[PDB]
């Protein structure tokens, strides 16, 4: 008489150098989100946004959270998900995942994080 | 993309007394359980079946374990389960969940708890 489904999904965007675009690659991934998200309507998704550490402070701490919108907003326009349930957050180069000092690993760090969780 | 659901579910079926019969209106609940296990394939089932404090020790040994029985011999028979998915176990009149000075309390000890638990 009891019935619960958990939900837990991770999905990661990277970006291009001083970008905060969607590359076309990650739109498979960001469509297979909202289709979880309509699937669990009581879903939420955790939205975060970094840079790499090259560049002024503030355009890096304004990227970090511009990437973290730019995902929101794939999800919010193009699948009509209900903006009130993505936060968006911008971390600039504070928690990197990756070494700054080689391209490979600053790529790694110009990313976007967001967890979805919910249940239905 | 990491991605998973978590399947967690509990079915409650109740008893007249010494009877251990699946009544007509807990058929829907059974077949909304595999109707889950089906869409779960890994999920397994715990059937415990249980008795109030009334008659034999040995009567409800059997009793609470037929009930749990019952339940599993639905899914295995009239939906196809997989009987090595379902494990059942009586534990007669151990576990009340009411008080049994009561009739009302001694009808919630009449009982089978199903706990289903599954991951995709």
């Amino acid at each position: 008489m009891e019935l619960t489904e958990d939900l837990n999904m991770e999905l990661r965007v990277f970006f291009d150098t001083n970008k905060s675009n969607i590359k076309d690659q990650y739109k498979p991934e960001i469509a297979k989100v909202a289709e979880k998200l309509s699937e669990y309507p009581n879903a939420t998704a955790r939205i975060e946004g970094h840079t790499d550490n090259t560049g002024p402070r503030k355009l890096n701490e304004r990227l970090s959270l511009a990437r973290a919108n730019s995902v929101k907003s794939a999800l919010v326009n193009e699948y009509n998900v209900d903006a009130s349930r993505l936060s968006t957050q911008g971390f600039a180069w504070d928690q990197p995942i990756a070494d700054n000092k080689t391209k490979e690993g600053r790529a790694m760090n110009r990313r976007v994080f967001a967890t979805i969780t919910g249940s239905r």
